């Protein structure tokens, strides 16, 4: 069944920015300025668009090896980024896939919000515990603090 989770968190990035930079370039991006978040970002498959499989590796000592992931939509137009979990880390005989939904909208004092939805498919009926979900909050939070230093640090970058 699925189980359906919702965020909304705030960047100090405006949302054309953030979304060329955190989603466009999140490959190259998130093993520079996270790299004890997430080691690497390999392209398994396919030119980033729907589809485009990709291998993410977890550092030493984290709950999970590496995940990969599918690009599901990208839509330039309204900053909107949905993919897929579908390999690995806790994918298995009890979590078949994890899709997700990101969403970037301008504020007028120049940030952006980040609308993201997080939905767990499950084969049997396994709960996904509150910690399933409060893991992945930090980590995205801890990626997205990471790029929002990096790009204030770096003014010519992504514009
Ligand atoms: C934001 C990028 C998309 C851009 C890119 O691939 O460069 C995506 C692609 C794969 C994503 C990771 C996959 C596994 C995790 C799923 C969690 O529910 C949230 C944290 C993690 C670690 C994700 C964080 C972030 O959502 C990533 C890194
Ligand atoms: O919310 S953030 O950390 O900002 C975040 C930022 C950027 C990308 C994210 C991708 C997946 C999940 C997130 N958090 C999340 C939210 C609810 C449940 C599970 C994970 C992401
Ligand atoms: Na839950």
């Amino acid at each position: 069944g699925v189980f359906n989770y919702e965020t909304e968190t705030t960047s100090v990035i405006p949302a054309a920015r953030l979304f060329k930079a955190f989603i466009l370039d999140g490959d190259n991006l998130f093993p520079k300025v996270a790299p004890q978040a997430i080691s690497s970002v390999e392209n398994i498959e396919g030119n980033g668009g729907p589809g485009t499989i990709k291998k993410i590796s977890f550092p030493e000592g984290f709950p999970f090896k590496y995940v990969k992931d599918r690009v599901d939509e990208v839509d330039h137009t309204n900053f909107k980024y949905n993919y897929s979990v579908i390999e690995g880390g806790p994918i298995g005989d009890t979590l078949e896939k994890i899709s997700n939904e990101i969403k970037i909208v301008a504020t007028p004092d120049g940030g952006s919000i980040l609308k993201i939805s997080n939905k767990y498919h499950t084969k049997g009926d396994h709960e996904v515990k509150a910690e399933q979900v409060k893991a992945s909050k930090e980590m995205g939070e801890t990626l997205l603090r990471a790029v929002e230093s990096y790009l204030l640090a770096h003014s010519d970058a992504y514009n």
